[PDB]
């Protein structure tokens, strides 16, 4: 066990390892994060606190959630665990949760604001998202909030994958960039989605990117869903079959019909090659958006597709989402998790 140092920054007490040092207070309702440098390996990194981990069953629930979706992840663009710890000696004192990660500087928000994309940084940006989502999507993993403040972006135009969604009502609600990106069956609540609401919103950003505007930015739920269908076409009586809520099909029978646009009229001067794929991720019927893999084989990404360097994640056993526990009994597995970790080489 190593030792621990405490001291109080901004109003909050940091007991952590002292391999950590510098810590610096960079953001704060989930917990609060500095950013450190960890002595151990030579990166700088982030240290989040989590605030108040086990005060209710679903918020026990929801910490042991993110704990083994972070041990699980292991991939070049996907963000990984670099160490857990509690100050704690015993699941009888146990309270605080910190998680590490490497430090985040810009996102893609800073890249497509103040800077210009050729594209071929279009074709290797979007590449690494379909590259890591093709791995989180092999275990049975839906991100669910893919959105260009959720991707983190370097120098040499790397790309990692962040923020899982582990959203309120609020939250969603007027003209907000966080449904921007939402595809339009699970912000409408119209059926049980699927992975491909990710690829939906790798549509959206692969617009923005090559356009520098946002595709879908709509004033509240309604607005979105009129801009949506103007593009890609009201639904036909096969989609429509699929809607659970009668409510819901109700409003969409009470729109006038429309086509779907011609692509290469909205993307005026973009590659035909990325035309033809955003036709293929923006479909209205989710079975029939492509999938990650098969977007990975398109030709748009000749330049850096390679089938022997594109690997697909271990097995998850998500079992635990189904099953109904006490608090202690989701601190205790918390804390197995915790004292099981083994640090990446
Ligand atoms: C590339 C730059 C981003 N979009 C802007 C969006 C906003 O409203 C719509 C949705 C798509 C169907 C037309 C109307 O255009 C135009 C071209
Ligand atoms: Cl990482
Ligand atoms: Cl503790
Ligand atoms: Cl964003
Ligand atoms: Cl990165
Ligand atoms: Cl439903
Ligand atoms: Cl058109
Ligand atoms: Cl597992
Ligand atoms: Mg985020």
């Amino acid at each position: 066990r190593p030792t621990f140092y405490r001291q109080e920054l901004n109003k909050t007490i940091w007991e952590v390892p002292e391999r950590y040092q510098n810590l610096s207070p960079v953001g704060s309702a989930y917990g609060s994060v500095c950013a450190a440098f960890d002595t151990k390996t030579g990166h700088r990194v982030a240290v989040k606190k989590l605030s108040r981990p086990f005060q209710s069953i679903i918020h026990a629930k929801r910490t042991y959630r993110e704990l083994r979706l972070l041990k699980h992840m292991k991939h070049e663009n996907v963000i990984g665990l670099l160490d857990v710890f509690t100050p704690a000696r015993s699941l009888e004192e146990f309270n605080d949760v910190y998680l590490v990660t490497h430090l985040m500087g810009a996102d893609l928000n800073n890249i497509v604001k103040c800077q210009k994309l050729t594209d071929d940084h279009v074709q290797f940006l979007i590449y690494q998202i379909l590259r890591g989502l093709k791995y989180i999507h092999s275990a049975d993993i839906i991100h669910r909030d893919l959105k260009p403040s959720n991707l983190a972006v370097n120098e040499d135009c790397e790309l990692k994958i962040l923020d899982f969604g582990l959203h309120t009502d609020d939250e969603m609600t007027g003209y907000v960039a966080t449904r921007w990106y939402r595809a339009p069956e699970i912000m409408l609540n119209w059926m049980h989605y699927n992975q491909t609401v990710d690829i939906w919103s790798v549509g959206c950003i692969m617009a923005e990117l090559l356009t520098g505007r946002t595709l879908f930015p709509g004033t509240d739920h309604i607005d979105q869903l009129k801009l949506i269908l103007r593009l890609v076409g009201t639904p036909g009586a096969e989609l429509l079959k699929k809607i659970s809520s009668e409510s819901a099909r109700n409003y969409i029978q009470s729109l006038a019909q429309m086509p779907k646009m011609n692509f290469a009229n909205v993307f005026i001067g973009a590659n035909p090659l990325a035309v033809d794929l955003l036709e293929k991720m923006l479909v209205l019927d989710s079975d029939k958006r492509i999938t990650a893999a098969q977007a990975l084989a398109h030709a748009y990404f000749a330049q850096y597709h390679d089938p022997d360097d594109e690997p697909v994640a271990d097995p998850y056993d998500q079992s635990f989402e189904s099953r109904d526990l006490l608090i202690d009994e989701w601190k205790s597995l918390t804390y197995d998790e915790v004292i099981s970790f083994v640090p990446p080489p």
